[PDB]
C-alpha cells in the first residue's frame, strides 16, 4: 500500500535530521509525488491533456500549470 | 525514491483498468498521501499542532483542515 511506503519515506528521512530544520516538508513531499503522478498520466495518456485531466479530476487549466510548476511543459 | 513507489503503484492501478474509467486519480493519491505525513509528522512532533505546522510549512488551520479531513483530531 501505497500509505506504508510514504510512511517509510518519512521514518528515513527524520532519521536524518539532526537539529537541521525542515520548513517546506508538505512542498517537499507533494512535488515527489505530483512529477510521479503527472508522468505516469501522461504516458497513460500518450501525452494528451484534456485526457490527462478527466482521468485526475482536475481542470485542464489546472494540469499545465502544474506541468509548467515542474518543467514538464 | 518514493517517486518511483508511486510510479509503480500507479502502474499496477492502470493494469486495473480494463474498460473501467478514472475520474478522481489526484484525489486518491493526495489522500492516500497526505494521510501517511499527517500521521508522521504528528507523531515526529509529539502531538504539538504549531511545530507540525511549521515543520511542513503550512499555517495552524490549514493543518487542523487536514486532520478533521482525515479524522485525525
Amino acid at each position: 500500500p501505497l500509505r506504508d511506503s510514504v510512511k517509510q519515506a518519512l521514518k528515513n528521512y527524520f532519521a536524518q535530521l539532526n537539529g537541521q530544520d525542515v520548513n517546506d516538508l508538505y512542498e517537499l513531499v507533494l512535488a515527489e509525488v505530483e512529477q510521479a503522478l503527472l508522468d505516469m498520466v501522461m504516458q497513460y495518456t500518450r501525452g494528451n491533456q484534456t485526457r490527462a485531466a478527466l482521468m485526475m479530476g482536475i481542470n485542464r487549466g489546472t494540469l499545465r500549470k502544474k506541468l509548467k510548476k515542474y518543467g514538464m511543459n
